[PDB]
């Protein structure tokens, strides 16, 4: 309803547009910034389109900020990854297959190569978790934030976490693990969110896409090749 729409917008803006840290116009300017970035008509109002976007599942990484113990790109060309645990939603090989295909998306357009490790420290540590799980971004239950990932660097940098309160699927018939994994790997390699609704790195989950027809946008390719040549 209406007051909840108010509460949803505030929580959305604080989460992804650094709203916090007495001028009703302060919230208005953040609305406008979110509308511009996500491709909505810039009304500064909490209109029906804006609230629908705010209700949609999406990546947990914010949309503002690009900024560091970390780095803008990996300096090595040979990167390692590890699937630390698995969702019960899918068979082991389906999770493995989804991550391998998402890795191949980026291998095809960069000089980067990826090796799998089953034990110990890998650059890209990949796991599934619910609610609080030992970093700064607790997951939020079904829907909303689906996953997040961190830019290049040591330790928790480059890692990928999937919210296991989503129902992860192998087809476009649900929350597709491959598609989310491919987006989150973008973060792991140094990319930020795109304002191109067609781009993989756009922040909202794209549930109207035939997997056979999936392809990186020219914006995604230009972005990753600006980093890795
Ligand atoms: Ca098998
Ligand atoms: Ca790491
Ligand atoms: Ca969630
Ligand atoms: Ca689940
Ligand atoms: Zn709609
Ligand atoms: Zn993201
Ligand atoms: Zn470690
Ligand atoms: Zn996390």
């Amino acid at each position: 309803e209406e007051d909840s729409n108010k509460d949803l917008a505030q929580q959305y803006l604080e989460k992804y547009y650094n709203l916090e840290k007495k001028d009703s116009n302060l919230i208005v300017k953040k609305i406008q910034g979110m509308q511009k970035f996500l491709g909505l008509e810039v009304t500064g109002k909490l209109d029906t389109d804006t609230l629908e976007v705010m209700r949609k599942p999406r990546c947990g990484v914010p949309d503002v900020g690009h900024f560091f113990p970390g780095m803008p790109k990996w300096r090595k060309t040979h990167l390692t990854y590890r699937i630390v645990n698995y969702t019960p939603d899918l068979p082991r090989d389906a999770v493995d297959s989804a991550i391998e295909k998402a890795l191949k998306v980026w291998e095809e357009v960069t000089p980067l190569t990826f090796s799998r490790l089953y034990e110990g420290e890998a650059d890209i540590m990949i796991s599934f978790a619910v609610k609080e799980h030992g970093d700064f971004y607790s997951f939020d239950g079904p829907g909303h934030s689906l996953a997040h990932a961190y830019p290049p660097g040591p330790g928790l940098y480059g890692d990928i976490h999937f919210d296991d309160d989503e129902k992860w699927t192998e087809d476009a018939s649900g929350t597709n693990l491959f598609l989310v994994a491919a987006h989150e790997l973008g973060h792991s390699l140094g990319l930020f969110h795109s304002a191109n609704t067609e781009a993989l790195m756009y922040p909202l989950y794209n549930s109207f896409t035939e997997l056979a027809q999936f392809r990186l946008s020219q914006d995604d390719v230009n972005g990753i090749q600006s980093l890795y040549g």
